[PDB]
């Protein structure tokens, strides 16, 4: 039993985590087959940032600018190109070390793991969630872009995530591995606002049954509510909608606890009219939004990697 | 900029992990060299677990009793031995993935991540802290038994811990790679109590420092304290009393800030005795003490392992 913050094992990705370094800059990459994978302002100098012409920056780097590092060993650069935000480095060797993978653009609301690292070199792994407003609560120091985002299912990998800046708000935003930007951000050293973050309700219900699962039962109430009720009262306190497809993924956890999807939105409606009254659950004392109904299924019964 | 609760990246670790059966039962093993540890109960079945004679249990079984897996590749166990409450199974093969790796016995309050396993396969990463009391407050279902805490110090692994069972109030207690648990706990389903859980003061303090690190100031005050007048107000509220070894362990923290150490406990102790009144600190409500001095000046310089 227990519930913890949990991140997927890194070890996968450690594998092709390479240091990127053009002109001055220097930053982090993805080495995936023969190709490499880093944000495009690694081509820009302190100044460039404030207002970049991506493409006549660009027009000055030839092949032999770009310096890709493994460790220790060096790659030699036989291609490049500008796909959206990201650049695209074919190298000469392909990486032995390149696990089954994918690219996905997930939504919000999912969650994902992060190997922060620097100078190609992994640092650190923890677990976050895409807030609502295409943003992530990360921790980025300066030289951590490139850093990349992952899922991981069963044998493959899934990389969803690209940091490339931190917002003057200290949030983080990045891309996809195509080069889409997460929400309406460009990659340029200027006041960007990011929208209303709201929290993720389905993801708060779902915490709420690992709660359960795990001996935690005081928020459990007499009453009931309905669908249009609930989500009154949760766009009130800047809560998601609550959809019939969210009532649908919470079936499983439904089925395990024997509580009812409407009877736990009434629990939360009372959580969040009267407030926690000093107690916790899980040892939170606030309303936990990062976990996923999947990530609660995962922990509550052993699902493993290879 | 930002703080999360950082793990180590486990790549190092993923390649020592092998599933050892013996008889029935089956759990996770550390592969290192020509040797694989694991817990010693792996000789018992679920009602040996009661009362075990461990040594007449070992006396039964035999070298081609165990079952050694890494994947899908077997391992010849071609001895075996019980030192403490870990089995020794020498293998004829030696792991090629063996990293450069330590075996440290750790302090409470001192932090390590955990690499949980079942069936030999890593699922997740996560980290926490070895509470006063000598337990941890873990993520671990059946067949999680195994799984080992490590710290990375660049390209060394300490390995500090390793999973052996949970308690009956659902907290979690193991041993060093040596066998000797922590704590006065024995590898028997029994009733075991576990001392008073304190809060690991000098990790509160080095966590407010990060706190103002990263633009959370407001707890920060007017008061100055004295050594004795907070360990009095902490003793009350059941936290770790404070020594000259925490001052000094704080200095580096005290110097990028600027705040001096007792001024920062002055601020602590308001908020023991006045609470939070509804506000957070690095997003949390409640005082956070599972990261140490160090964790903190590793996540706010970006400190690297290859
Ligand atoms: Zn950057
Ligand atoms: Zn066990």
């Amino acid at each position: 039993s227990g519930f913890r913050k949990m991140a997927f094992p890194s070890g996968k990705v450690e594998g092709c985590m390479v240091q990127v370094t053009c002109g001055t800059t220097t930053l982090n990459g993805l080495w995936l087959d023969d190709v490499v994978y880093c944000p495009r302002h690694v081509i820009c100098t302190s100044e460039d940032m404030l207002n970049p012409n991506y493409e006549d920056l660009l027009i000055r780097k030839s092949n032999h600018n770009f310096l890709v590092q493994a460790g220790n060993v060096q790659l030699r650069v036989i291609g490049h190109s500008m796909q959206n935000c990201v650049l695209k480095l074919k190298v000469d060797t392909a990486n032995p070390k390149t696990p089954k993978y994918k690219f996905v653009r997930i939504q919000p609301g999912q969650t994902f793991s992060v190997l922060a690292c620097y100078n190609g070199s992994p640092s650190g792994v923890y677990q976050c969630a895409m807030r609502p407003n295409f943003t992530i609560k990360g921790s980025f120091l300066n030289g951590s872009c490139g850093s990349v985002g992952f899922n991981i299912d069963y044998d493959c990998v899934s990389f969803c995530y690209m940091h490339h800046m931190e917002l003057p708000t200290g949030v983080h935003a990045g891309t996809d591995l195509e080069g889409n930007f997460y929400g309406p951000f460009v990659d340029r050293q200027t006041a960007q606002a990011a929208g209303t973050d709201t929290t993720i309700t389905v993801n708060v219900l779902a915490w709420l049954y690992a709660a359960v699962i795990n001996g935690d039962r005081w928020f459990l109430n007499r009453f009931t509510t309905t669908l249009n009720d609930f989500n009154l009262v949760a766009m009130k306190y800047n809560y998601e909608p609550l959809t019939q497809d969210h009532v649908d993924i919470l079936g499983p956890l439904s089925a395990q606890t024997g509580i009812a999807v409407l009877d736990m939105c009434a629990s939360l409606k009372e959580l969040l009219q009267n407030g926690m009254n000093g107690r916790t659950i899980l040892g939170s004392a606030l309303l936990e939004d990062e976990f996923t109904p999947f990530d609660v299924v995962r922990q509550c019964s052993g699902v493993t990697f290879q």
